[PDB]
RNA sequence: GCUCGCUGGGGAUACUGCGGGCCUUGGGACCGGGAGAGGCCGGGGGUACCCCCGGGGUAGGGGUGAAAUCCUAUAAUCCCGGG
């Protein structure tokens, strides 16, 4: 169908957010803009507004190299880490709708871990 | 009356003790269909996490109330194929 889909991966956290939009097997890199790249204070990374800034960038790079529809893959850190996206996913989804792309199945792809390892902090946490 | 008692004899067998006899209620033994993260041994898996290699890709990544230390051009973070 000569129809160019690709698909957008999404790391949220609770510290910063990446993009990274990539063809549909995901082996090659189409484009990549951080949280971190396009705000200087660190206090405004995990910002949604910074996300979106992000993804608009993002997204700019896919349709000058020819992509038209995305699929969502957004996912938090996992593992022993948070579960729980971070607020710029649903900025960042929206900056990608905004700019222009069709968007196709939206999944997340959190790594869950059947009783794996020892999180970090100890047993009594985090005392702040 | 007291010396908290000792001793020679006679009488009773309700209770306790002792010897004997018969019972199943307590507790054990055994059969029947089932319940359970009860234990030990052997085999097979689950994602997740860490390290290494091969491909893509550039400049940040991580972290905090905010920062800094730290990793990153000897190609980091991130995505993919393998050990």
């Amino acid at each position: 169908k000569k129809e160019k889909w690709g698909i957008a991966h999404i790391y949220s956290s609770f510290n910063n957010t990446i993009i990274h939009i990539t063809d549909i097997t995901g082996a090659e890199t189409i484009s990549r803009w951080s949280g971190g790249m396009v705000v200087k204070a660190d206090r405004d990374e995990p910002s949604p507004y910074a996300a979106m800034l992000a993804a608009r960038r993002a997204a700019e790079e896919a349709l000058e190299k020819g992509i038209v529809g995305v699929h969502i893959r957004v996912r938090a850190p996992g593992g022993s880490k948070s579960k729980t996206p971070g607020p710029g996913a649903q900025a960042a989804i929206r900056a990608l709708a905004r700019a222009g792309l069709k968007i196709g199945r939206v999944e997340d792809v959190t790594p869950i871990p059947h009783d794996g390892t020892r999180p970090k902090g100890g047993r009594r946490g985090r005392r702040v």
